[PDB]
């Protein structure tokens, strides 16, 4: 239940706690009062929880404080959160709130190791480093409060203050909003009155129409509106992915006019609540692959420029000034988050857990040890691979794998893929680019309701490690079905040499 | 290391091994011999391995022999198959082999409880309730063998014997391939003396074409094929689905047709080596959504019979009697591999930890204990649920949970979403159902290289156990994106109730 490896005391422990509108300069006089005061050791993650209530989605964010406990402060780092749990292996009383005893004094002479108080601690969440800190709200009121920073104080539009705060934990996606809001303003007015455009406009049947015939013609409007001057980078680097195609900017702008009545379009909220919940927003954000490719502020203005005029297009033939307002509003937000989560560290597809996505497959480590392979030993490791696909059968042709003579090779016995508990043996031989190859000694395919667990065995005949020059790929490829030049589906999961 | 409540002491101890072709007599003459001697205590997976070697694909298979122990054996339950691991936590000598060991007197006094050898044992396979013995060589002179069955004597083609036994198992796709064979042989005739048909082919381009306009050729063939009535049946049954449809029998001939050259036509292996890589076979075995619907000999039948009849089409147009010949043989063996799987326990998606594939998004439970709702005490549980996409970024809507007043309510401050890290709190409202729904309160999307963690809190204020018939369903729902009438897209996680 506790991690004493993880656990210490520190003199004028401090942490970070965010802070709703209205109340940044009130808590900087004390800390009051919900069973418990939160705090964490990041003050970006802080800035999270620092957004109106009411409006958790587009509302004002309040800022950051910073809280200190004077002289010693014992961290105790907890291995569970179950309140009940902890009670019992600890011998504390079953009865009384956990949180309440840990600020009595039989538990701080208990724990504390000389501490004037004990504060709980916990992983903040999957995938973060962070801590999160329970604070008891009586010892809490030894805090003393300094101010971090206030984003109202800013005076920046929408969330701009919080997000660009956040971005400087990578030093990276580090736009100016500023910029990216005056020249989407800027375009949105050339592009009205630009003589061309201006013409596709009087071509438009201005009233509710098919859906199909609204698609149509939205496709020829971006066309022609994507000749315009002041979109010609947009033209460019859109003229290639297909995620960033007229077909997708007119999809969107559909969906935006079907889900938008009078009501929502008059609420940023109720706006960002609605188009928050729709598919294909990658292809205005130009996000596709892993890769955030707009990134400049002059990209981004250009790309929400043409949207919004598209929106506009949309709600007379399927669906205000919405269009200019609310919605550049709202889709700035959302760009925000998104480009947020792509500043975060975090494992891409076919990394530790985390699955690879492909043709149809999804193939993942089965744990994060699978993941790891150990070096500067004689023996063996065994990795499991977890292999499905979405609906019909589909084949797993076979693995291929990196190979180092003595240092790292298959134990061609230990090695198989079993198949709805199916044991399957597997052929493997040496081809060229220092890699074995193996197949399947019976037909492997998976498909609904039907899984695979792909185990790689290796063996090491000599105790000298791995140089990371001897390998020559990050990866165990598994290969899919074959599709006048033959290929297989590639699926990559991919590994770290330890130890 | 070792699982001793796994462990016991048995007289007359039996298991089962796989015998190739060749070997199925001389066997029961007794155990000789690589490095260890393998059995199973389940028959049917004993099956598997009783294929010819030079011909692991297609090849014959010999038969299942039964040996049995006499006295008391000793069955040791494993916790690792490595065997460096093994040697050391059990105190035994690291120089000498573990199995070589394994027939010491001194080890069979110490770890034997009295019997005359010791049988180590390990868990068969992932997704498999088997068992797999090691045995020591020389102890396994001792054995007597039996026979089980020789699949060679039933005299059948292909693999049917071997098939037709595993299917034994589950009591259920048992069909009978003689029928299925003799039926298919005929309609295969029939078809090519039919009038129309015989037109159809007398409008073929017979000469390499373009794929597309084979494609288009092919399509117009399956549908004048399709009105024969010895084919009636499989007109109605594949009238509705989209995987069935007549574009998807002319791809898998037009690709059957571009992987198949002289040298591979002629040899049974070498053929089934290259339709087993081949996509949309699901199309010919009316395999789709979980469910083998082609199911009956009548139906199967006539499948296979009008591919038979595309793929000879499709050869002169983008690529001989391989049509009829070695590929009905070799696809009639890749649809019993399928039904084979489909026969077998497994998890379907979003089961466990399978994942629940669609539109774009892949959700699983973390772990199994996660799929878990304990019942019939007071307090709280945590679940963990995965969450990503494929390529763009797509949204969580929220996400719908069980709920029965008092014995099963969701802990609101518990329960969140945390994406790359980025730690999202929920607002949670019953609606109607019996069914609380919860949004994030900061817009969610997932997609190539961001992904969410959704973690469940639950609460428990009564002791009294959660009776089958309060629950409504046995899900947990994900929601994703809204696709006039709304729909959000619908990501299950099926869950069992215990304790």
């Amino acid at each position: 239940v506790v991690d004493s490896s993880k656990s210490f005391v520190m003199e004028n422990f401090s942490s970070y706690h965010g802070t709703k509108p209205g109340y940044v300069d009130s808590i900087q006089k004390g800390i009051q009062k919900w069973k418990e005061f939160y705090s964490t050791d990041n003050k970006y993650d802080a800035a999270g929880y620092s957004v109106d209530n009411e409006n958790p989605l587009s509302g004002k964010a309040g800022g950051v404080v910073k809280v200190t406990y004077p002289g010693l402060t014992k961290v105790l780092a907890l291995k569970v959160d179950n309140a009940e749990t902890i009670k019992k292996e600890l011998g504390l009383s079953l009865t009384e709130p956990l949180m309440e005893q840990v600020g009595t004094e039989e538990f701080i002479k208990r724990f504390g190791d000389g501490a004037s108080r004990v504060v709980l601690s916990l992983p903040f969440a999957e995938g973060s480093s962070s801590v999160e800190y329970i604070n008891n709200w009586e010892q809490a009121k030894a805090l003393s409060v300094e101010l971090e920073i206030n984003f109202e104080t800013r005076g920046k539009r929408g969330q701009d203050a919080m997000y660009e705060y956040m971005a400087q934990a990578c030093a990276c996606i580090n736009l100016d909003w500023d910029v990216i809001r005056d020249k989407t303003k800027t375009k949105i007015e050339s592009l009205k009155e630009h003589g061309p455009i201006k013409n596709k406009m009087s071509e438009s049947p201005n009233k509710t129409v098919s859906e199909e015939k609204a698609k149509q013609y939205l496709e020829e409007f971006h066309q022609t509106a994507l000749e315009h001057p002041e979109l010609s980078e947009l033209k460019t680097v859109t003229g290639t992915n297909p995620v960033f195609a007229g077909a997708n900017y007119a999809a969107w702008a559909v969906n935006v006019a079907q889900v938008i009545d009078s009501e929502t379009a008059d609420n940023l909220e109720k706006t960002t609540a609605a188009l928050s919940i729709l598919p294909g927003i990658g292809s205005v954000m130009g996000i596709a692959d892993g890769a955030v490719h707009h990134n400049t502020e002059e990209i981004v203005a250009q790309s929400i420029a043409l949207s919004s005029l598209m929106v506009a297009q949309a709600i007379p033939l399927v669906g205000i000034g919405f269009a200019a307002y609310n919605f550049v509003e709202s889709i700035i937000n959302l760009f925000q988050v998104v480009h947020n989560s792509y500043n975060r560290p975090a494992y891409s597809p076919g990394h530790k857990t985390q699955p690879f996505l492909h043709d149809g497959y999804a193939v993942s480590w089965n744990t994060v040890e699978d993941s790891i392979i150990r070096t500067g030993f004689q023996g063996e490791s065994g990795h499991d691979i977890k292999i499905t696909a979405e609906n019909t059968p589909l084949p797993i042709a076979g693995v291929l794998l990196p190979t180092i003579p003595g240092k790292l090779d298959v134990n061609k016995s230990k090695t198989h893929i079993s198949v709805n508990g199916r044991k399957i043996r597997m052929r493997c031989r040496a081809i060229d680019g220092d890699v074995t190859f193996c197949r399947p000694k019976s037909p492997v395919y998976v498909g609904n309701g039907v899984h695979a667990n792909l185990h790689v065995a290796f063996h090491r005949s000599s105790s000298e490690k791995i140089h990371s020059n001897e390998i020559s790929s990050d990866s165990i490829g598994v290969l899919g079905y074959q599709k006048h030049t033959k290929v297989n589906s590639k699926l990559s999961l991919f590994f770290e040499i330890k130890s």
